[PDB]
């Protein structure tokens, strides 16, 4: 009996560490770079995440002709969650909220990378109601290439996002009448 | 007997240290940056921690248009505590003091990433009865992007933290006048 | 009995460990560069992938005389798929859309590395139809040194793959009266 | 028996092993600085350690708007004690010598970091008598941030001390009148 | 019985781990260069590996006065199989196409290092046709130092290769009259 | 019996490998700064060890205004010595010689750093003599920080050692009318 | 039987493993340079190796005030032979060809390092015929220093070799009149 | 029987190992400058080792105000023998040849470090009749620091030796009328 215990427990413990150095070890992180060409300035940066977290902060504000270059990343240590959130600007020069969405999940079995972007009215921070509202409410876009979207009031945008899983995502926001990049 | 006690022995021995070798390696860091814009000169500047240590000190003074950069992190080894903590400045020119509180937990099931900051009357060194009344009595910030507060006397904050754990605390103290960052 | 058991369960688990350690360290990967002396710019860079992915994206667009630079790679982790895919661009000043193709499969021993490109009609985003078509239905271009072929409306491009399975996958897309390279 | 007397002393060496490589790497130290802007020549560094050792020697003297920077540490090896010690310069100009103390202790559960500064008359050695002087009998400073003590003879300083264990000393001593840093 | 049937496997994957992870480490590359002091533009670069690879791709032509670096190697993992391959270019100021040789076995108990180069009639890939007559019937070079040898319609060729197995083979092709090197 | 001796002999090998390791790196150096202020050549630099080496030769001479560096360290290997000896100088311009001694030891529970000078009339190599003179019966210095002495002839010294075992020992040669540093 | 049968195998391929991995580790090679002092050019430079190879060629031809730089070594993997071979240029401004031999062996018990160098009339490849003539009929030199010695038609050398194993061999060919080096 | 056979053959495989990687650890060298202040052209450099070896040659010669740098050291391996050996030059301007012999012995408990120079007669290659001549029957001197003594013809030398093991010896050959270093 207690050698084979013993032995048992072992085994059990070196298939448990091999589990959790794997999950600890797939990694997931989604570099979003939005470019801001709306001749409008941004401002009051809020974010939320269904899951992972990122490092530093949003800029308070991007203005005309700037970057918002932000890294958002999986929750540390074992766990199989990916990185899914949503980054909101106000837009004050037309009253309106610019929102994103990306989505980098752990199971690719089940999952896709996805992202989309909106316009909402008035001043809000981002939160599950515009989570829910940018990936299954408003068509999100998949990590095929490069896709492009009126926005309303003057703007529109056009982005991509790369299938990898270490993802970038990359859009520019314009003033509607421009080419894009 | 005596063979299985040696083989139950080695193997307690083992998880022990997987525990421990966890628990001193499961980090967590909140790096402040706290931006004197102000127009006034802060002075005498104190700490209390809650739980965590820093290894540098606190500037003595940060004068108009300089910045409080502080790297404070858990304490160090197998120990299951984050990095809560407060620091505080005199502020001479408006008889009041900043204090500045952030808590960057060990266990994000029973806990998140929180900030807070106030002026009090007088000069007072950071201890516990300036935590409890920034993180319980006070209404805390979320660590969900950047959020606008005034202070009175004519100050105001602008500011956010990341959610990361090994987190960025980022504020910007201004004339309430003044336009965020 | 038992003691068996786990000494050839600690047996097929270390066989089990180098199985997935085999087959994630058989590296698939193609450097694709395309350079375009077309003389017309090409925009809205699309892609599919029959097996692996990249973490770039394309750029939006490549102007005359630039090149795309894209380096797509296998699915991460021990999966025995080669990387295989499409890229495409629109060419609005032929009412046009180039593709290419490449594979750079996992098992040579039934697989070889091939690529293709053609111009198909209007504006497409790149998917399995253009799979197919490009690895079977037009004559594909094994990886065998340097190959050229027009594309109608005043095109050509002269190209080559290396057989490494660390390849890399050259193109110049040329006016058909000019010398390549 | 025996075949269990020797694993048990293989399992006995292991965790004496264990504790002395714990102890062994469980660092102490207190970087010193000390700066001098008191108007007066420093002379003949004398320095004592109730615990702990450094590499280089004190300057002979510091001179007026120079600092001395001090690196004392824990004795090496498996030992349990902190760093803790009295650094003594005699000030001709007015007839004293400055002490300056710091502790920084192994065990956390019983002790803090402390550190004290005190002018002495005549010129002395730093010793044990001083070291009980300014740990016990003179009010010593937490590591809690800025402190700020005249001296008598026309000197102050201000200063604090870092609560980390791998802390920090700073002390800036100062004709009475001048305002701290 | 199955104690030892579960040992002599241990030993058995043993001895296969040695015996693929010294034929994954014997490595066998052939650091190609041919110069081009011909007077005439080669183009149209064509390969051809009886056994080996490459990661880059021939240059599409070789200007006059310029070389062609190239670094053909065995097939990755535990393979025992060395690098052999032919070369090619069209010289269209002549009607001829340009033919390079290497041989860089496995098995230097059997083989030895060869190479060899020819001109034939018009415009040609590299294949077998011209590995096997390159090899054999024309009358290949050791790895014993500088040979020079006529090619016809007023070429000619010096040069050698290494006997290491990481080799380097080097040709300086040449008008007739010309000095080598 | 012959199994668990020879399972004693691998446990008491174990210790013999940990004792010798030990004590193969339990380092003790003591880095000697001499800085010559005197006014005169000091030449025929001669050193005797009591305990230790060193590496590098002393200079053959230090002319007014430069330094001895001197790197000495104890025997390599697993030995349970300190660094302990001494150094000299003839000063003809006054037809004396200076020696230097320091001692380093092994065991802190017994021995503490130790040094010494002293002129000694005419001309004589470092020996044992020197050694029992400076160590016993001339007065030695701790290592507690800077001690000053006269050394007759017109000359004095101030000096300190550092108390480490890591040690640096620095001493100032100087005219006795002269400020020290 | 068959327990002691597999912890015998275990234990001899421990000690095959050791034996491959000194013959593999036990290094030799022959850093030759050979420098061109004659007035005279050399070309057609033909190599033969009695043991090992090098990984580079022989320039084609060194010219007058120019040097031969080689670095042969033995044969990779555990092998137990050493560097030998023969290096040959022609000079046909004398109508002779130059060889230069060493020999850098594996077994010091029976061997010792030595070189020599001749010329033969005409042109000639290096090969066995020149290793046994500068070897045994022709007086080789040891490596003990530098030696001189006359070529006929008007040149000399002198030159030296290493002792190591892994040798520099260097040698000035030079016109009989001039003072080496 | 055969299970403690293989048990004590892997002890004893064990302790060899242990014997063979200190021998092979145990390292001696002995960096040899000598610099010619002598007034007189060197030439001819000649070496001979009673142990250990050097990797690089001697200079040819060593002009006026010119120095032999020299780095002989053990033979390498698990060998118990130190560096030994004999260096030396013609000077032709004297009709005389300067040697200078080394010892750096493994055993210092048998052994110390030892160096000689003296100028024999005539041109001379270095042998064991100068080691024997310079290590025994002239008076050598031991690594205690600098010693100063005359060659006759007009020469002396100065020098020193340090008592490391990994040594350097450093000498200083001069007319005799010049003041040492
Ligand atoms: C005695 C025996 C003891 C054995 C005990 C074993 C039980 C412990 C296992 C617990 C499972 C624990 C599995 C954990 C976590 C979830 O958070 C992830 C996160 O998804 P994402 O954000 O990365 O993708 C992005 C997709 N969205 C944009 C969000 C839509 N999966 C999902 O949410 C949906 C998959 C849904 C998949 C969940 C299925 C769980 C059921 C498993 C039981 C069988
Ligand atoms: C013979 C048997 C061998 C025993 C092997 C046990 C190894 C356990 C390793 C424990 C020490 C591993 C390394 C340890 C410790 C110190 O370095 C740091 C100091 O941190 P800081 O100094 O940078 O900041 C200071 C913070 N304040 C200033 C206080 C605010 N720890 C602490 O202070 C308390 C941590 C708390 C650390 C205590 C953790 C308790 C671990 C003991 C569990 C015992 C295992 C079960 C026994 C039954
Ligand atoms: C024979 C068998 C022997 C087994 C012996 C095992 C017992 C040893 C375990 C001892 C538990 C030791 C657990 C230790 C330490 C606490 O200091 C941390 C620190 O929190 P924070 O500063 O990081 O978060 C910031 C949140 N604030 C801003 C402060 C509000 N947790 C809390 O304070 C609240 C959680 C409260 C959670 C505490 C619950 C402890 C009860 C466990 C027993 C079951
Ligand atoms: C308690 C027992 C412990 C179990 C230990 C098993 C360890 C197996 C390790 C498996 C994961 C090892 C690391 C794994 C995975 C992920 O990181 C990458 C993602 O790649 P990419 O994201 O960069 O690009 C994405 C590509 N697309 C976007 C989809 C196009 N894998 C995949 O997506 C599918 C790979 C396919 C990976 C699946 C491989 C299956 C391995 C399971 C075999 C189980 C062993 C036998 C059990 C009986
Ligand atoms: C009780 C015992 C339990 C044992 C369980 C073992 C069963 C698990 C094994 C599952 C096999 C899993 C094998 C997996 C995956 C395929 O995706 C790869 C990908 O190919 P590529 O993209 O890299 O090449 C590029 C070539 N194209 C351009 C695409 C044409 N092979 C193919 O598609 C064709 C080969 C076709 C080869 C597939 C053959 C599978 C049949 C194996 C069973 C025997
Ligand atoms: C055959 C058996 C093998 C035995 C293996 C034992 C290994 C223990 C390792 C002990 C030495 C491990 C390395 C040791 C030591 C020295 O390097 C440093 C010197 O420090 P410093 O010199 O830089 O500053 C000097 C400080 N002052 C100047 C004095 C003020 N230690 C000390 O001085 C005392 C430390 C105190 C160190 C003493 C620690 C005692 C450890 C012994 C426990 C024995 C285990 C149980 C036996 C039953
Ligand atoms: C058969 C069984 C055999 C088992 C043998 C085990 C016995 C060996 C253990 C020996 C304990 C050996 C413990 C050693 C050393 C002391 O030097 C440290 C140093 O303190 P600091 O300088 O770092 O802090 C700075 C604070 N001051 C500024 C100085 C006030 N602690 C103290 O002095 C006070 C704590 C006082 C704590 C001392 C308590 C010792 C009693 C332990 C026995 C239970
Ligand atoms: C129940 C027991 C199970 C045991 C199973 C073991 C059998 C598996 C072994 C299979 C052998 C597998 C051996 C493999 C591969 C060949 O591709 C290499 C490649 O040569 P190269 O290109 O590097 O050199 C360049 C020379 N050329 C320029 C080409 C002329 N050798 C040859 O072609 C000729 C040697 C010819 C040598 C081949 C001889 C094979 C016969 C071995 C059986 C004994
Ligand atoms: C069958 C059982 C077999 C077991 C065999 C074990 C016996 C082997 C052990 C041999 C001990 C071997 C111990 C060795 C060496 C001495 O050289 C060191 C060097 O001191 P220092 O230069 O570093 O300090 C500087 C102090 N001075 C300036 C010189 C005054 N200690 C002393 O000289 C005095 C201590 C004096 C301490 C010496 C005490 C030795 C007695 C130990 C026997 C118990
Ligand atoms: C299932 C069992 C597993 C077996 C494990 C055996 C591992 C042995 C490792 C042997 C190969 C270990 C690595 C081996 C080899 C090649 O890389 C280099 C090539 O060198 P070069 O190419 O740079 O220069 C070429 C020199 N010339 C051009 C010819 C002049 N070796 C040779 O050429 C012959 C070396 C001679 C190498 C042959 C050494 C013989 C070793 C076999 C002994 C077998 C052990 C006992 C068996 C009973
Ligand atoms: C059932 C038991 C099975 C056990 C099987 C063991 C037998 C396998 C061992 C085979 C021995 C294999 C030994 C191998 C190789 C020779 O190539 C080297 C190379 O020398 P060099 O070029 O480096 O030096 C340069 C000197 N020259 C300039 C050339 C004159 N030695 C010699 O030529 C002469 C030594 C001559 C020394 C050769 C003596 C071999 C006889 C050994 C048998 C005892
Ligand atoms: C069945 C049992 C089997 C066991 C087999 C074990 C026997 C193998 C051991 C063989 C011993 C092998 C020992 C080897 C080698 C000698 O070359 C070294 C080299 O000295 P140096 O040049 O570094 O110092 C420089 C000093 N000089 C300037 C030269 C004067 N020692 C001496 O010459 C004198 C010491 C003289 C010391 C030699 C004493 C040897 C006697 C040992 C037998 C007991």
């Amino acid at each position: 009996a207690a050698g084979t215990i013993i032995a048992g427990a072992e085994l059990t413990i070196g298939l448990l560490q091999n589990l959790l150095d794997v999950l600890a070890n797939v990694n997931r992180k989604c570099a979003v770079g939005v470019d801001n060409e709306s001749g409008f300035r941004w401002q009051e940066g809020s974010t939320y995440f269904f899951s992972g977290t990122a490092d530093e902060n949003l800029p308070y504000s991007v203005s005309d002709g700037y970057a918002v270059l932000y890294g958002p990343r999986k929750t540390n240590g074992p766990v199989a969650t990916g990185v899914v959130g949503v980054l909101a600007y106000y837009i004050p020069s037309i009253g309106k909220t610019l929102a994103v969405m990306w989505s980098v999940p752990f199971d690719y079995n089940f999952y896709q990378n996805w992202w989309n972007a909106k316009l909402y009215s008035g001043n809000q921070d981002a939160d599950y109601d515009h989570y829910v509202d940018l990936y299954y409410d408003a068509n999100p876009f998949k990590a095929n290439g490069w896709h492009e979207r009126s926005l309303g009031s003057g703007l529109k945008f056009c982005g991509s996002m790369s299938s990898s899983g270490q993802a970038t995502l990359e859009i520019h926001v314009l003033k509607e009448s421009e080419t894009c990049m």
